[PDB]
């Protein structure tokens, strides 16, 4: 197609929970709150937000923790955009129960437009996607929800791509699909119109200038019902990175189940499981898996992880290591619900970078909405090296433990560890 | 199609090595030597044998063990059929090296016809199939080679189906394929003629009278190049039994590798591996795997077995147990090469019976020749119950050990056990 001449600059943003300290103070990345506040300050034309839920203040959480100031500050700034003329459009998954939306109603009276999307009817899933589009020039893609706990209590990772007009405009078309479906009584068309179609797929990714160095990038979405003809499915993009890896594969995802969860009877789903086994056996690829464990983790997830870590010995010449990332929690942090977990969902190889917003279960690629960014770059350094250094910081950390560790040793209440 | 009115009677024959004693003397099945000698005594019209190799006497083994008398007796009887007018046709895989054939030349001068089939060129494999066809009325299908060690030193299992003219004639067409390929300069046709075509596939198995009770049976062969249009591939038949099981799956096979062995680079082959994982997860099927370990077992096979036995806990509600069958060997038995192993290759479910002649690796269904018999029967009892009782005798035996057993404990030299 046509190349993008915009001076695209990519910044890796992550939120470090209070109490998590890394002695190797060498990465130094901006926090999600700092990036969000900077994005809101420079917004003057439009702002498109796709979110799972809105719990940006202490009222919805029904708590009195003083760590919600950063979350409240974002909400305070969001209420000032509409008066200045910024077209704020928010797509939020419709809650299952009758939960009041104090934050969304606050923005509704300010002048924003909020639309609830019934994923449970259209695709029998939810809207797990999380991204921003500011002025169609800068976009944020990551795992951070609209929580005050997502900025100070949980550990996350996202990417803010500045001054990339061509790439942000591609993300808008994904948001246009949710905006169209948010309309009451609107069903999924058999074929999407050209408006939502894209020409930058896996086969022909777009060419950008990431910090000067040329690179190839393309966006992959889910579920298929919503993907137009030119959009690469998220599972296909995920498997392509695993198939093309030749040296190593680094995966840090909160949950990994090779099963269609919720759907009963238990459906087996060996899509990503087979890709990892092929990589380590057929090729000399070393695979490192970093999974997050907390009180609400599925206990069935351990059996499928022990079945994967078993394939590592001299005879088979395979190398799979599985480690659990447990965020320590004291009594004060334990009182906050859904507050101490590692939320990062991304994959790093020796040649490609994958950053997604959906877990690695079966429903997140067939029923649940989601979006992932795939950037490849020639030569050493760049975004891939920065992301690789983050993974190694987590891997060689006191908060990452093996699968045979006693559950008392870790700071939190891990359900995947025996005794 | 048309049903078979022949009074088909099926007998399970197995060879028990010297020194192997089962206190539960309740099965009582005839030995392979007894069945073979009875088959040869009643042969008057024809005899078709498909074999891997011929080592029926002490000369080829270059040993002086007195346990080869049974093997020599079979060879002595085989030399008398041709004088009586029996048309003896033998298909034997061509040896890789220049190994002399003392047994085959002995039969050649008697009047038999011996043809060597170059599987290493036609399908880049070997002729691992093992079956007999006596007078086109009685056929033996099993794992027993033409060894004197296959009758007294190794443990095997086969089925002799008496008075089944319709079923034996179906097995002849498989032998006709090897006979056609045994001709020098004969290549695999693109489409087999009608002569080798069959009408009793998995979709429409033939109806027989197994000991009076009606039953459905069909033969499955390999590799596909040799399977005509109407012949069910062996892998498809094997996977159908696993897919249709609802209560339990009992598997006793010498080697189980989800990889295309020999073929390099290491090719992954999760065909049967995925079927077993689906059965235990999606359904409440209990899977029991009995693998044979000896000095020549592939050490890489342990990692793929530990990766399968890991999927068994309350949370996942799965039940996979893997055990190793080790035939004890003293100093005298150790001196005999390739002499102390469990050679049985069969699968038992709650509704179907599978008896095959090929291991469960990747090459035995794509390159290597092989044949399997699939018999299903309504109601309790019959062949399936007899085969199930054999498996439980092996499972609850002192010669079957778990994967964590020390390698010194077992009587033989097992390469799959640590320390
Ligand atoms: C492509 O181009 C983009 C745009 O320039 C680059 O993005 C920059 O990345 C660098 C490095 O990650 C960023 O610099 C770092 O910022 C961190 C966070 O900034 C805040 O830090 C404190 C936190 O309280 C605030 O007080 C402060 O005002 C900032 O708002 C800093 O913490 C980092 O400093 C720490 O780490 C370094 C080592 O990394 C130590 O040497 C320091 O002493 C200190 O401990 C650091 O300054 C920069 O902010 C990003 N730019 C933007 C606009 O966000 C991409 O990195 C680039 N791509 C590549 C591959 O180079
Ligand atoms: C469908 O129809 C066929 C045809 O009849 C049946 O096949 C018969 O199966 C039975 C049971 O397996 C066979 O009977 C058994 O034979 C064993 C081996 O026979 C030899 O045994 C000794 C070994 O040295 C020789 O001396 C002897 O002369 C035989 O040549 C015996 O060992 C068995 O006896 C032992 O076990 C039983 C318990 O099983 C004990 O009670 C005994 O005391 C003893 O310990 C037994 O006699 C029979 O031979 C088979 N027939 C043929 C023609 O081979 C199928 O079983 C049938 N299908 C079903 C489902 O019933
Ligand atoms: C995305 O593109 C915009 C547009 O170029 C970038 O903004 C520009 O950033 C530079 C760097 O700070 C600014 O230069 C500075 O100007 C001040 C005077 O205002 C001067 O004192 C400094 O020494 C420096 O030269 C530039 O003014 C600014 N332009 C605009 C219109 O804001 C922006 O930085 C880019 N995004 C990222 C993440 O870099
Ligand atoms: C396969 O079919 C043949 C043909 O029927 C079976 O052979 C028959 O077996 C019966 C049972 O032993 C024989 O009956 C016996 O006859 C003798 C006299 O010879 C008698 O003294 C016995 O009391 C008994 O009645 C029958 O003669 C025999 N027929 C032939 C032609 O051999 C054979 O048994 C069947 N196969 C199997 C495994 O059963
Ligand atoms: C694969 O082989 C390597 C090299 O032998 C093993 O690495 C060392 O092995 C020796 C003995 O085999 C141990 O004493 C060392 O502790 C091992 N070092 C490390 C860093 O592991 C390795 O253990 C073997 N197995 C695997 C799964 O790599
Ligand atoms: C699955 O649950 C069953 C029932 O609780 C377990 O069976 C017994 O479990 C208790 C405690 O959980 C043990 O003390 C017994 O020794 C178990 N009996 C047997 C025969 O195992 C069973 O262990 C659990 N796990 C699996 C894989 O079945
Ligand atoms: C929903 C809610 O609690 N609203 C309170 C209101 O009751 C109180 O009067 C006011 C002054 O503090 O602050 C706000
Ligand atoms: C190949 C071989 O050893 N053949 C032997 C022969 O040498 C010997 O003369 C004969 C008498 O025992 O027995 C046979
Ligand atoms: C809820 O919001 C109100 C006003 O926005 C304020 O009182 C406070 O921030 C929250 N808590 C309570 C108890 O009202
Ligand atoms: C080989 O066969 C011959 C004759 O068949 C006989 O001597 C014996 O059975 C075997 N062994 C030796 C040493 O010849």
């Amino acid at each position: 197609p046509a190349p993008c001449y915009d001076p695209c600059e990519a910044v890796l943003v992550e939120s470090i929970p209070e109490g998590l300290d890394f002695p190797n103070a060498s990465t130094g990345n901006p926090s999600t709150s700092q990036a969000w506040l900077g994005l809101l300050a420079g917004a003057h034309s439009s702002l498109d937000i796709a979110s799972f839920y809105w719990t940006l203040t202490n009222n919805d959480t029904h708590t009195q923790e003083p760590s919600a100031q950063q979350g409240e500050e974002v909400l305070r700034q969001l209420q000032t955009l509409a008066p200045k003329g910024v077209n704020v459009r928010i797509a939020v998954s419709k809650p299952s129960g009758p939960q009041p939306q104090a934050d969304l109603q606050a923005l509704l009276q300010s002048g924003a437009q909020v639309r609830m999307v019934d994923m449970q009817k259209l695709t029998h899933g939810v809207l797990h996607t999380k991204f921003w589009v500011v002025d169609q020039t800068h976009f944020y893609l990551g795992s951070a929800n609209m929580d005050w706990r997502s900025l100070t209590q949980v550990k996350e990772l996202g990417v803010v791509m500045y001054n990339c007009s061509c790439l942000a405009r591609d993300l808008t078309k994904i948001f246009e699909a949710y905006w169209f479906l948010g309309q009451a009584g609107s069903s999924i068309p058999s074929t999407w119109p050209r408006f939502y179609d894209t020409r930058y797929n896996q086969e022909t990714p777009m060419e950008i200038c990431l910090n000067g160095t040329p690179a190839l990038a393309y966006l992959a979405s889910a579920p298929p019902p919503l993907c137009p003809s030119g959009r690469t499915p998220d599972l296909k993009a995920l498997l392509n990175v695993v198939d093309n890896a030749r040296s190593f594969i680094y995966v840090a995802v909160m949950n990994y189940l090779p099963t269609l969860e919720f759907s009963h009877p238990h459906r087996f789903w060996p899509a990503i499981d087979d890709g990892l086994r092929r990589a380590t056996y057929e090729r000399g690829v070393k695979v490192r898996l970093l999974i997050s464990c907390w009180g609400h983790s599925e206990p069935s997830m351990r059996a499928f992880l022990l079945s994967l870590a078993a394939l590592r010995d001299n005879h088979t010449h395979s190398d799979i290591q599985v480690k659990l990332f447990v965020v320590p929690a004291d009594e004060a942090q334990a009182r906050i619900p859904y507050a101490r977990v590692n939320h990062n969902k991304y994959m790093v190889t020796e040649r490609a970078t994958y950053i997604g917003t959906s877990n690695w279960s079966g429903n997140y690629f067939t029923e649940t909405a989601g979006t992932s960014l795939l950037v490849t770059q020639n030569g050493r350094g760049g975004l891939r090296s920065q992301l690789e250094a983050i993974f190694l910081r987590d891997w060689d950390s006191p908060y990452s433990h093996d699968l045979d560790t006693s559950a008392d040793s870790v700071g939190n209440a891990c359900r995947l560890l025996l005794e």
